[PDB]
């Protein structure tokens, strides 16, 4: 059995920058620092910091006077960045730069009183976040999923119309999407493309080309973790066996029996030392060497805030 691992996968940029905000925190001002949701969707990363003294919190109810509160990497709402700024608390904001450029287009759009539509799924923190950045009454804020949804959807002026999609989506159903809204909205204002990132776009280029080598599929990554389902999403459309697993243990061995090419990846939130587990066990299983694929490179950074160096 031949073990392919796909390139790129794992940690992006903003997931790096997220975790290191939390860990400097807690190494600047010690235990117990505050997060609001789980600062990225991996089990593991979540408990590891947990076990460090990181509290996790749905509600800034739930944080006391004079704390610290870290904002995660999927973004908060301006209710919930307001309710923050007026309870005496330190805030440090992990969001992704990526997720902040869509939240400030779409303010520039509640200013103006003029509607906006994001592409998203519906209960998603970062679909709360950014839906939570238009505030105004005059215009509004449209959620769509799918075609369907947009074939649905009524508007109060078209003429001035604008949207935005969460970082972590399909870039193929986006684009259905997209092409939809352009045909029940001619005068509507958007993205070259999308506002899918670089590493959600980089990994589902990733695992296609692993997917046409392997038989199976396995993706590391937590249940929760959009851009990880789109992964696993994107193989088992290509008609492989394609399996979400947040570690090696999860894997059964009837998963790749007979296999003679079995394929993994990771998604954006999961460390490489689950990839490193996840390799272990299929090798115990009979597989050989992991070998990377040729990869788009990745070359961004994003650093921590100078007060958390
Ligand atoms: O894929 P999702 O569920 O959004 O979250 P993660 O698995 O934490 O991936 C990183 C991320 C955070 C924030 C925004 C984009 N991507
Ligand atoms: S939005 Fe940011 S958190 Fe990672 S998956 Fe994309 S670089």
């Amino acid at each position: 059995m031949q073990i392919l691992l796909a390139n790129p996968r794992g940690f992006c940029a903003g997931v790096d920058r997220a975790i290191s905000i939390v860990e400097n925190a807690l190494a600047i001002y010690g235990a117990p620092i505050y997060v609001r949701h789980e600062v990225v969707h991996n089990r593991y990363v979540v408990d590891s910091l947990r076990e460090r003294g990181a509290i996790f919190i749905e509600q800034i109810s739930e944080v006391p006077d004079g704390a610290i509160l870290i904002f995660s990497a999927h973004g908060v709402s301006q209710a919930v960045r307001n309710e923050a700024k007026s309870r005496d608390l330190t805030v440090f904001d992990a969001t992704c730069p990526l997720v902040t450029k869509v939240h400030m287009e779409v303010a520039r759009a509640s200013r103006r009183g003029e509607e906006s539509i994001l592409i998203g799924h519906a209960g998603h923190p970062e679909v709360e976040g950014t839906m939570g950045q238009y505030s105004n009454p005059e215009g509004g804020m449209y959620l769509v999923e799918s075609p369907d949804d947009v074939w649905k959807l009524t508007v109060k002026n078209e003429e001035k119309l604008s949207f935005m999609t969460q970082t972590t989506l399909s870039v193929d159903d986006t684009s259905d999407v997209i092409d939809a809204l352009r045909k029940r909205f001619p005068k509507i204002v958007g993205p070259r493309k999308d506002d899918i990132c670089y590493a959600t776009t980089n990994r589902q280029e990733a695992v296609r080309a692993l997917a046409e080598q392997a038989e199976v599929v396995l993706v590391v990554g937590s249940k929760n973790s959009s851009n990880s389902n789109r992964l696993a999403e994107l193989a088992q459309r290509m008609g492989k066996r394609a399996f979400l697993i947040d570690d090696a243990k999860d894997i059964q061995e009837e998963w790749v029996k007979e296999v003679k090419c079995v394929g993994v990846t990771a998604g954006a939130s999961a460390p490489d030392i689950l990839v490193q587990n996840v390799v272990a066990r299929l090798q115990q299983l009979g597989g050989g060497e992991a070998i990377p694929l040729e990869g788009r490179e990745e070359n961004i950074v994003f650093e921590v805030p100078k007060e958390l160096r």
